[PDB]
């Protein structure tokens, strides 16, 4: 949990502009949060770069966890391995509101980071899950309660949230 050059932007969110990829291999916490949907379907985004990272080791064993499980609800999350990038990987389902899902659910997916007390994790339905993304940093500072790492791969989006908050 070697985490370096971040911005502390309250008591227990911290943020970088940085590749969530680099950023594990680096430090490899003791979570990593995937941006996941509901089959643990790794195809694009986090998912697909976390998943690459692993060589497809995380969709295998993604694929066996939906199998015996059944899918994730929206809002919800399961823990699996992290392979080379950590020693879990926590796949947490935000809301696509592009779909109609109610962003009510982003709170709900944030809530799983608590079980958790330190996190290197993605800002949640950012991207084509379509929630405005300084929305969703709010939500996140008002709902984790543990130690959360924000990784930002763009710096464009990265400065304006950092502009927003502080
Ligand atoms: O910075 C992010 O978490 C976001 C996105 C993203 C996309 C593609 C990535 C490819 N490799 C690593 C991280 C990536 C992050 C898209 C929406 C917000």
């Amino acid at each position: 949990n070697s985490f370096s050059g971040y911005l502390k932007l309250t008591d227990n969110v911290y943020i970088k502009n940085a590749d969530i990829v680099e950023e594990a291999k680096k430090v490899k916490p003791t979570v990593v949060v995937n941006a996941a949907n509901v089959y643990l379907k790794h195809g694009g985004g986090v998912a697909g770069a976390l998943n690459k990272a692993t060589n497809n080791a995380m969709q295998v064993e993604s694929d066996d966890y939906i199998a015996t499980n059944g899918p994730l609800k929206v809002g919800g999350s399961c823990v699996l391995s992290g392979h080379n990038l950590a020693k879990h990987c926590l796949h947490v389902v935000g809301p696509n509101v592009n779909k109609g899902e109610d962003i009510q659910l982003l709170k709900s997916a944030y809530e799983n980071f608590n079980q958790h007390e330190v996190l290197l994790a993605p800002l949640l339905s950012a991207g084509i899950f379509g929630a405005d993304p300084i929305h969703s940093l709010r939500v996140c500072v008002d709902t984790v309660r543990t130690n959360v790492y924000l990784a930002v791969f763009d710096k464009n989006l990265y400065d304006k949230l950092v502009s927003s908050f502080l």
